[PDB]
Parts: structure tokens; sequence; C-alpha cells
């Protein structure tokens, strides 16, 4: 009945994430470091299971200087990928549409979250949906829609405030050399 | 870390996502695992293209599902081939992970359980439930490493407020045996 205003989402944190992509129907787990103050992000592929072997990479997205580095985890072999997209923080735009509010879990173990979108009233057209906790405004889930169809969804877990170690945003020595082509998911 | 016991009767709300369509479908849901029956009521955040809204009453002990159009109460009777699978963690699940959603003043712990057999390369089901009380959060079905569908649960209230919700309306005598189409 009453419509909240967007809380401010914390702009430096580390935790874990599961990124789902429509086009493959796959989930990818990863450690994540998010520094919205310096507009940089680091993502380290994680495995729960060894079941199909995949190569594992670490990504360092430095938006100020328009590059993302992909880095093979064991070998430290690199790839300099032009990152040309504009910075877009993980937060709730002041003009977001309040969609809904609900609880996850159940009585005695629960948390209220709020769902926010960019859908204009009386339009049915969404490109972005973001779910954040109601008190601390921690990020819970983020979804990108194209033609009424989900393109990717990310869930966030184990969010801790601050950056334990800013050097994670420093690419290894091998990345000046860095090639230009993006390496492949599989050992196969 | 040990499989908890999901409650066998509750009501709340869900979002079902399907890979084939890339769509989300929102519903109110009453889950009655004692009587092996579910009631799903399509709900709407917005008016998009025009989709008809249905209510489904799934009665597994009887082998049938009733599809009921919400305004007109027009009704189909469709047999239920799928046998009953409760929304719980089998006592033989593989523990996958544990993590928190939220932060200091507002945090819950959830556990992720699965189907996977380590060293035999298969997994068809992943379930997320809260650690202490075993409330259901998310359920995902998998085929060859690829998500088929996933449902998220919210606003879970214990119990069934009114068991009549599983009693279909009179019209469901008129056993139109074809499922009603999604379009207007
Ligand atoms: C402002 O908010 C609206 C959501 O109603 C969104 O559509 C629009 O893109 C936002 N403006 C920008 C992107 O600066
Ligand atoms: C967008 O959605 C509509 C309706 O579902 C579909 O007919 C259309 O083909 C889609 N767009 C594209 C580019 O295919
Ligand atoms: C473990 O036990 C069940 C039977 O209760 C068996 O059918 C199941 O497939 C096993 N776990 C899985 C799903 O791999």
């Amino acid at each position: 009945h009453h419509t909240p205003q967007p809380c401010q989402a914390p702009q430096q944190w580390e935790g874990r994430q599961v990124l789902y992509q429509q086009s493959s129907g796959h989930n990818n787990r990863a450690l994540v470091s998010y520094d919205g103050l310096n507009q940089r992000v680091r993502v380290l592929d994680e495995r729960k299971a060894l079941i199909p072997c995949k190569r594992l990479f670490e990504y360092i997205l430095l938006y100020k200087e328009g590059v993302m580095f992909q880095i093979e985890q064991a070998t430290k072999q690199c790839a300099k990928i032009p990152l040309v997209e504009s910075w877009d923080p993980l937060d709730i735009p002041q003009n977001s549409t309040f969609e809904d509010q609900y609880s996850i879990g159940g009585p005695q173990e629960q948390i209220l979250v709020q769902e926010w979108s960019d859908r204009r009233t009386a339009r049915s057209y969404e490109t972005w949906i973001g779910v954040y906790t109601a008190k601390d405004c921690y990020p819970v889930q983020e979804t990108f829609i194209r033609n009424y169809t989900v393109v990717m969804s990310t869930r966030f877990f184990d969010v801790q405030l601050g950056i334990k170690d800013p050097s994670v945003f420093t690419p290894p020595s091998t990345c000046q050399a860095a090639q230009p082509e993006k390496m492949s998911d599989g050992c196969s």
C-alpha cells in the first residue's frame, strides 16, 4: 500500500555469486570483489564440483581504464579484452519502480527483500530487475531482460563489507604482454 | 551438516522460471505434503501481452490436476502422470554449500543440497533451504548440466489457512479434457 524509496547499496564488498546465462542454460559460481568507488570488479571462478572439467579464470574489470583481464587460474596466462561498456553500479537508481516486497525463508528465519525494476508505469517493458534486502540494502539478485526474456541472472551471497585486499584488483605481470583473444571454457 | 526436515504444510508465493521460454511465472501456492496436493494460483505484476490466468489444483492421490480459469471458473480435468515428489531434502542428498543472504542486522543462512553423485557425472536437482528451519527458498531441475526450470519461494507461512482451496468448483464436473490455451 505504501511504496518505499530506494535504499543506498554498499559500494565496496566481497562475497560469492552465481551467474546464470539464458543462452547456455548454465550456472557459473564465483568469488566476487566489488569496488564501485573505483569502478572495478574482480570475479574468480569457483567449483563446488569437479563433475565436468572446466578451465577456470579470474576476471578483473577496470572500467576507468576500459579493459577487462581474463586470467587462467593455474598458469596465469592472460587476455586483454577491451571493455567498452559504461560503468553501471550495483545499486538502485533513484527513479526505479518499486515492484514488490517479500520475505525469504519463513517465520523465525527470514529476511525481507525488495524488488525494484526499470519498468515505466503502464508499460510492460522491463530490462532490469534488482532484489535487495530491506534493512541493509545488500544485493540479493540481479536480472537483465531483453525481449520479455531473461538474458542473465546473478545471485549474491556471503556479502562482507569492505575489500580485504585491494591487490586482487592488480593484474599479474603477464597481463602487459596480454594477448587479445578470449580463452575457452573447457579442458575439452 | 545434515539434511533438515522441510515443513509439510505451508502457503506462500513462487516464481517459476523456464529455460525453454526464458520466462518467469508468478503464483500464490498452497503446498500440502500430508495430502500430496498443491494449489497454484497465477498472479500478475503487470498486464504485458494478454495472458489468461488459471488456478491449478493438483491431486496426486487421485491422479488428477484441475485447471480453472480464474474469472469464469471454466475447468479442464487432466490426468497427472508424474508421481508425488515432496518438496523436502531427501535424507540421502549430497551437501553442496552453505551461505548467507544479507548482512549484519538482517541475515539468514541457507544450504544447498543436491542430487549429484561425486565421480559419476550426474545431477538433476538442486534445492536451497534455510539452515535452521528448513524453509524452501529455491528448487532447480537440471539435465546434462543445463537448467530446465527453477522455482523460487517467498512469504512462506506454516499451515494451510483453509483446506477448501483444494476443493474444485462445481464446473469441474464438466470435465473438458483439453488444457486451456495460454492466449486470449
Ligand atoms: C530513470 O529511471 C527510469 C525508470 O522509471 C529508467 O527507465 C530510466 O532509464 C532512468 N534514467 C536513466 C537511465 O538515467
Ligand atoms: C519478441 O517477442 C515476441 C512475442 O513473444 C516474438 O514474437 C518476437 O519474435 C520476439 N523478438 C524477436 C527479435 O524474435
Ligand atoms: C539417492 O536415493 C534415492 C531414493 O530414495 C535415489 O532414487 C536417488 O536417485 C539417489 N540420489 C540421487 C537422486 O542421485
